[PDB]
């Protein structure tokens, strides 16, 4: 069946495992260690085709580099997530948009922008500026909330749609 690697990056404590385990597992989980980097894999019907999602939910520096570079490129789609209410984590967001095309050596890579724990009062991040950035980019950008669950399927499914389009060419 259809395999799609998917890669979730961002800051630390943005909600990256939170995300990657309510798709997996459909439960929000309050504690899970920072320094945790697994993959996780579920199979789905997304627009009639049944495809198994591998998601490598990142936790950032690696033992060596070339482990980086390696998930880098392999990787088909890259769901870049920031927190709406932490500033810092929306501007790493330009380190890893050029990180990933420095790795894969390509203008044109699948990836989706997520501003997560959209169900939290606190916001330094407002829509119109996620929006203005992902609009840069040509990219889909969806706020999200790993613990209500809202937005949760469709970042993963709008990646996926991402990767097929950039496929047909
Ligand atoms: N309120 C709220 N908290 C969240 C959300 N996503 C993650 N968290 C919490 O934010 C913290 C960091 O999340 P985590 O998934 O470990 O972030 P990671 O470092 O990017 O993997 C944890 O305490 C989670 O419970 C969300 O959408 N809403
Ligand atoms: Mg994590």
């Amino acid at each position: 069946m259809t395999e799609y690697k998917l890669v979730v990056v961002g800051a630390c404590g943005v909600g990256k495992s939170a995300l990657t385990i309510q798709l997996i597992q459909n439960h929000f989980v309050d504690e899970y260690d920072p320094t945790i980097e697994d993959s996780y894999r579920k199979q789905v019907v997304i627009d009639g085709e049944t495809c198994l999602l591998d998601i490598l939910d990142t936790a950032g520096q690696e033992e060596y580099s070339a482990m980086r570079d390696q998930y880098m490129r392999t990787g088909e789609g890259f769901l870049c997530v920031f927190a709406i209410n932490n500033t810092k984590s929306f501007e790493d967001i330009h380190h890893y948009r050029e990180q990933i095309k420095r790795v894969k050596d390509s203008e044109d890579v699948p990836m989706v922008l997520v501003g997560n724990k959209c169900d939290l009062p606190s916001r330094t991040v407002d829509t119109k500026q996620a929006q203005d950035l992902a609009r840069s980019y040509g990219i889909p950008f969806i706020e999200t909330s790993a613990k209500t669950r809202q937005g949760v399927d469709d970042a993963f499914y709008t990646l996926v749609r991402e990767i097929r389009k950039h496929k047909e060419k």
